[PDB]
């Protein structure tokens, strides 16, 4: 019987919106409702909509609520209603797992892997900064690690697909000249291209042998993906943004990406994620998780647990944290030349420092739009 | 028209309305509707807490860059919520946009097609006998299209404090937690047909017949339910079978002739772009207030067009009455225009929004005000603070959550 | 009320079909409804035909009479019946704005640019002319400049692929040395090519990184353009000569192109070029509207208007006009460093001096015909 | 056979009809049909003022190049008044050509397929006994086979002008507007199978039974309706739902076995390939004056041939007699031919058009004269000046301007 079902929202030094569970016998599970932009927006519909459904309720349950909480809510799938339920979800196997006594990677079917193989951030403004950026990175010992930099010429950005197309490629060329191959090469796209064009960014790349391109253009309609996938044999990688299976079946039933990307707090939780993982699977097309700033190490705990299982792991992002971040999160992965794995604690293996978090009221923030040299208002 | 304030008010009169009002420099005033029925608070927020303080600045003049900017500009795209808010500010926008041109707003959009807008009520009972009645009385109101429904014989609620058969009207209840219906298909199949056999029998055809399968079956079973209510020719079946796979509309279609109504719940032309295109259904219920106000839904509907597919946009007491002028607007000039669904809005509701459409003989006209022809009484508004209400949840008879 | 609806034939030195509607209350909109060699057959269709019928008529009601005319005329589609009705819908909106008080790219839901990109014509005997042609029209402003030149070796034309195919990525390759990348690169090849040497003509130019490759292989069976799109990445365009979203849905619909030609004048006007536009936005293809000297400054206004709004927009071409032209159509949109921007007047902004028209009267005119060395009749 | 003249003509006796004529330096003369009901003129200024004067240099003889010097070099390329024009030099040089070669038209397309070519007759009433006798009139006439229609009660026009129970002959009203019909779809689908029930009990099979359903209902209304009248084997059901999109006609291919028509108010190949390849169509009823003449024709019914389906010309008063001879000689030659629409033409009409095809028993057959065994009497042809004349249109109960 759940008892007590909490939202915080806190600030060190960026936003996080957290769901806290308590059952009648004092058993305690997390949740990462954090939806980077709209944060105050899931809050409410946890504390205002969600949470007071949850209290009579048996915590054992995780199916039945999520199916309550996923076509009870009538107006069915989205990044707020899905970063809730997720939350929710997250919570809900968290309790469950240390009902079990166990880490709750052994409830999903136990490790496939020994390590979670991460990668890591790396930019400039220039190549040279961006090699030796690279090679600190490569000294940290990440085997994977995705590159960008700038281009020679909410905030606004200005966008210029053209200038990018004819430099980037440049990039990875002194990557693999200074550094050999071996290390995996990953770039983001940030859905800036037209499908014909990140074609032809993909041939144009193809020589330097990425491990990805990643959301090379906008994916509502995934049949734009078809056009790409058709023309390049560089492996394709998309999914931050979705938050339903609904949302990437017919890029994975087509055979037109590699990597999902999708992520625990926005894509449906343990049981959502489960799902997509799976139906995945059939075609060859392995995990590649979201781990921005913008997912709470709430989420970074249970995505750890969900790769250490996951059959067709493909690389988990982890762009990392603040120390300032950490802290009020309490946590015991571990990361080792490259690799990370979960606690070995019941449940997530995560805590929440309540006190500490309300030294950090919510403070605005959001996310940039790219523009053109026109004005157009374009994908950032 | 530099836009000088944006305001978010949250009326309960007697049931929840979340109201946007953008003001210009020079004063023009326009309102939008951003409820969503029982999650109305998370689309307040979404609008007061980010999205009203960033249409401060700007020019209210620009309504397609506003529309795309908090579209896109959310990196996270569609859904419910967020849709919800996007068009509370672009119906305000257009509204701002039309009394800007001294213009009722249906002469923006490309003037009249048509001298006036059909609407459909509802009518239900517990029993076959108190369905035609209930059709009867609707009959001599002057509606032309009328959706029917009744109770399945065993299956009334057991709960002592249910609005029961009232529900169809205002099916979101003061409280807490949902009121949990129990679901039968197999007993929905075998009794349903036999309402409209009893309503075409008394009251011949003449009448435009409409019903809604409220998302219950699979699309085996609403094939065969189809086929097995094509003597009636109904104007529509709706909601006949979850939709999230839109490719579960094809057996449906491959099996019946019978006409199908979908769109009430979506938000996005990504909701229903391959049920349109695939000609999977002939009207589609997609709304101004959830589904991208009237830029959003203009494209909606010109997409529509192409496949023969017309407009039967959902009207029920959960969207204001200014989705509701709005809408009429939308109808008016809309070439393939289908049907409008008009619930009522009790006397309480309107006097909270001071209006000027028409009803005569089954059709419906907007304002010739300009902008969309309705107000927002602030004062009277105050007087109704939010009250918590919800949705049922629908059950099979195994306790499985099902769709309601 | 409309009270009149004039039809004007004037050619200062081209000729162009004018359609000025008034109203009883003075408003006056005007409507190109020039079609390139059969101008008096659109000018009869207007005032033998649908003129009349728009006199007792409400100038309010633009969708209907535009339904009136579109399906009323029973024989539906077609470029002389477009060419009318477009005439009638231009000169309609051009009504409404002025009522509104409003400069038209207001009421199609304001401007999503500060301003429209448009291209050049730069043409040559030889590469060496080419070259002297694109750098004088680099100076004069423009970012976008299509380029031709003559290959070594109605009016009739003879007509070589073979010479082209060998020849013409030449152009490009010097045009790149010489001046960098940066501008965008237009070529026009007037359906002149079967898809597989169009595909062969695409994949020979990639190097130069087209803006796109216009008019490739002629439309009519909208599956020719499959084979050009599975071999290449450099960009298409196509639509010059389609009136209706029927001659291009295909197209659209299996992401063939890259951007669509269609024109006011000659595809529906602003309500039947708005729902193509639409349509083209869910599988982003862009707007690459035809502005050549026999689309009149009625049309240019008009689709400086649209430009201004499409959130898709691309570029517009903007082959230019004579001082000769322009002086019957006085004209309030600007330039500015490659960039046009419609008036800020009430409607189209644009004016019709009659007087001034009655000066030129009709004189006969036809498009070139092409003929292989064979004589056998091809596509110009 | 250089070509020295090419004259239009514009002649109402009492429709409008527009006849092109080349005349050669030899002195063999040939007529084409360039009438386009409701347009006429656009056309006759399309041939007068562009075509005609670039018909003056060339050579009779080559009657592809000219046709595709026309059809492409004409860089805007379909279409209903640029294929009127087009049909027009076609026709009439094909029937020079076979003038030269001193043969009937139909010996040089490759001879007769068969001994005379069936056409079908109209007939229609206010109510369903009225349409009954008119069938039994032209069932006694020897029609083997017969359209049937007749008004949908309640519906008869309330204007006192209408030529009314006429018109299903002649719709094309002088004057400067179109005459407006209302129109109900859901007592179209509820009357119109009665007619068919009635003609078949009174009279049974054996004639052919055809009806036009003029492009008023939608794919999943006309795949009902074709369901509704399987019983009665109609020959065809034809023009059930506009079709400038060729998908729309996979719904009704679905649902139903009522053979399907459509095709008169195409101009080209690309209006149909789709239609035929898929096999959503048993007929296929393009013109030799709309569809691009003996050329263009040939083409479409030889790839119609290859999914077995059949020709159905459309007939009406609105093709010239020129147009009418012409057609007598496809048919008749045609490997593919089904049946061939004949609307009468008046004596007025004919005296104009001096021609010699026959009927016998429901079989028509052309002249065994050379060329298309058709005249152009100049003389009482400039006795009748163009009058203006319109086609209809089609409001719903809405006043939404709909599908005539
Ligand atoms: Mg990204
Ligand atoms: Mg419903
Ligand atoms: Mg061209
Ligand atoms: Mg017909």
């Amino acid at each position: 019987k759940i008892v007590k079902a909490e939202v915080f929202v806190t600030c060190p030094g960026r936003n996080f919106v957290t769901l806290k569970i308590t059952t009648e016998d004092g058993i305690t599970g997390l949740g990462d409702a954090t939806l980077n932009g709209r944060e105050l927006s899931v809050a409410s519909y946890l504390q205002d909509h969600l949470c007071p459904q949850l209290i009579g309720r048996d915590a054992h349950r995780i199916e039945d609520i999520w199916q309550f909480f996923y076509k009870g809510a009538y107006w069915r799938r989205g990044p707020v209603t899905m970063s809730a339920i997720s939350a929710v979800d997250m919570a809900l196997w968290d309790i469950k797992a240390k009902a079990a006594n166990m880490p709750l990677y052994q409830l999903l079917g136990g490790a496939s892997r020994e390590g979670v193989m991460v990668y890591c951030h790396t930019t400039g403004h220039s190549i040279d900064e961006a090699l030796d950026d690279y090679a600190r990175h490569q000294e940290l010992g990440f085997k994977a690690i995705r590159v960008q930099c700038g281009i020679p010429g909410p905030e606004e950005q200005l966008w210029s697909t053209e200038k990018y197309l004819d430099f980037m490629p440049k990039l990875f060329d002194a990557v693999r000249n200074k550094f050999g191959f071996d290390e995996h090469l990953l770039h983001d796209m940030h859905h800036r291209l037209t499908p014909i064009e990140a074609a032809r960014f993909g041939k144009s790349i193809e020589d330097y042998r990425m491990f990805w391109m990643e959301d090379p253009t906008p994916a509502e309609n995934q049949e734009c993906f078809r056009l790409i996938r058709q023309h390049t044999v560089t492996p394709i990688a998309v999914g931050e943004v979705f938050n339903s299976i609904w949302d990437c079946k017919q890029l994975i039933e087509e055979q037109l990406i590699d990597y999902i990307r999708t992520t625990l707090t926005h894509a449906g939780g343990i049981t959502g994620m489960r799902r997509i993982a799976d139906f995945a699977s059939l075609y060859q097309v392995r995990t590649g998780s979201h781990g921005p700033s913008d997912l709470s190490p709430v989420c970074m705990a249970a995505a750890l647990h969900f790769d250490l299982w996951v059959p067709n792991f493909g690389v988990q992002e982890y762009m990392g944290y603040s120390e300032q971040m950490l802290e009020v999160f309490p946590h015991n992965w571990t990361f080792d030349n490259g690799y990370m794995h979960p606690g070995e604690k019941p449940g997530l293996g995560i805590e929440f420092d309540e006190k500490l978090a309300a030294k950090y009221p919510y403070e605005p923030a959001y996310l940039p739009v790219a523009r053109l040299e026109d004005g157009t208002l374009w994908n950032w």
